[PDB]
Parts: structure tokens; sequence; C-alpha cells
């Protein structure tokens, strides 16, 4: 699912199956979406990492 060139916030707009879950999945957890989809461009695919790096950002609060 890629081929314009030109577009690359665009594709926030209309993210990916495996970004939209992430996103969303976390989003869902309690955290944002800015920062989870940095997060995610930043760790990439990997919730745990996502959320690793989340953590740092976010304050600590188990449960």
């Amino acid at each position: 699912g890629s081929s314009g060139s030109s577009g690359a916030y665009s594709e926030l707009q209309m993210l990916s199956p495996s970004e939209r879950q992430c996103v969303e999945t976390v989003v869902n957890m309690g955290y944002s979406y800015e920062c989870v989809l940095r997060a995610m461009k930043k760790k990439g695919e990997n919730i745990e990492q996502i959320l690793d790096y989340l953590f740092a950002h976010s304050g600590p609060s188990s449960g």
C-alpha cells in the first residue's frame, strides 16, 4: 500500500491496519495518539517497544 511520492503526513490520516491497531490499541490502553504515533514511528512496530518508549515520557502509574 504505497506509490504516491508526494504525501507523507497523509498516512496519518489513513494509516495502515498494522499502524491503526498499534495506535488504537495503546490509545485504548490509556495513551495519547500523537505520542503513540511518534513512538510508533520511533520504535516502529512493537507495542512492547512503543510501551517502553511511552513510559519514558509517560508517568509511572501501574494500574
